[PDB]
Formats: C-alpha cells, sequence, structure tokens
C-alpha cells in the first residue's frame, strides 16, 4: 500500500532511544541497526540517516 512515503522528520519516541544509543556507542553494528528497527520500528536504512546527519552535525566529544 504505502512504501514510498516521503517524510524527513523524527519523532521524540525516536530521537531519544537515537540519542541514548550513540551516546553509548559511536558506531552502529549490522546486527546493531536491525535491533533498533524493532524498538523503533523503523527502516534499518532509517537510523543510519540520523546518525548520518547527527554525527555530521557535531564533531569530537568535549
Amino acid at each position: 500500500g504505502t512504501r514510498r512515503r516521503g517524510r524527513q522528520t523524527y519523532t521524540r519516541y525516536q530521537t531519544l532511544e537515537l540519542e541514548k544509543e550513540f551516546h553509548t556507542n559511536h558506531y552502529l553494528t549490522r546486527r546493531r541497526r536491525i535491533e533498533m528497527a524493532h524498538a523503533l520500528c523503523l527502516t534499518e536504512r532509517q537510523i543510519k540517516i540520523w546518525f548520518q546527519n547527527r554525527r555530521m552535525k557535531l564533531k569530537k566529544e568535549i
């Protein structure tokens, strides 16, 4: 039905579960990414995007 959805946003529930994750680990593995697809209930590539935009927005660690 709806496979080609056009949305470039994220919900608090996602931004949160994604924030804490990036805080604990810097790099996400293949299996680790899938583990998030369940809790977050999103595509496997969706997570990569949040990491590509986030990791790019920030730099180094204070």
